[PDB]
């Protein structure tokens, strides 16, 4: 995240980490006890989950590490397109307790309306053209824009895609490399998972583009319920 500021050791409490040997690769949100939403393209091998993480170096007593048992993608998602339902359902291979540290956050009842203040965070990149991977997650907070924006700074961006456009159209606030997976929620409703952006980070005309988590919810909900031949939206 790039213009903001440390996140307070309370402001991030279902943000998940997910890592490898290497370290942090993306972000995640704890949407149940046993349940975390993230970006399809996030998808890896051989990792695990860091869930009431704040500082990388000194650990919280009571963080948690967790398994992915099972990982669900829509069944009629587009391969070789990375903005084709970018989102991915992983059950934990066990429950998380709640704590100051670790609670999930609900799905959202209705989408998000344009202007309305939304806040980001991520391990990912705190400078926008050098990569610089801060040890506590940083905070900011930008407006859900107009879809018209997005689609006048990616050409490559279809009307098809199910996402939601965000940042400052000037510039200077922005998710940034490392930031993947990670939630956008505006007026405390979780509404969107860090998709694509531009490198450097934060430039004019160039917002981030979320996943909008509210047109999976039905998916979600048949997958929880036990339905895992479940459809996403066309
Ligand atoms: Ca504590
Ligand atoms: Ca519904």
């Amino acid at each position: 995240v790039i213009g903001g500021d440390e996140c307070n050791i309370n402001e991030h409490r279902s943000l998940v980490a997910f890592f490898n040997s290497t370290g942090f690769f993306c972000s995640g949100t704890l949407i149940n006890e046993e349940w975390v939403l993230t970006a399809a393209h996030c998808d890896n091998t051989n990792f695990q989950m860091k869930l009431g993480v704040h500082s990388k170096k000194v650990l919280n007593e009571d963080e948690q590490t967790r398994n992915p048992k099972e990982k669900f993608i829509c069944p009629n998602k587009k391969n070789d397109e990375v903005l084709d339902k970018d989102i991915m359902l992983i059950k934990l291979d066990s429950r998380v307790s709640n704590s100051e540290h670790i609670v999930p956050l609900s799905l959202p009842s209705s989408p998000p309306s344009v202007g309305s203040v939304c806040h980001i965070m991520g391990w990912g990149s705190i400078t926008p053209i050098k990569v610089t991977y801060p040890d506590v997650p940083y905070c900011a907070y930008i407006n859900l824009l107009d879809d018209a924006v997005c689609q006048a700074g990616y050409p490559e961006l279809l009307t098809e895609y199910r996402t939601l456009c965000a940042g400052i159209l000037e510039g200077g606030k922005d998710t940034c490399g490392g930031d993947s997976g990670g939630p956008l929620i505006c007026n405390g409703q979780f509404q969107g998972i860090v998709s694509f952006g531009a490198h450097p980070c934060g430039q004019g005309l160039k917002p981030g583009v979320y996943t909008k988590v509210f047109d999976y919810n039905h998916w979600i909900q048949s997958i929880i319920a036990g339905n895992t031949t479940v459809t996403c939206p066309q």
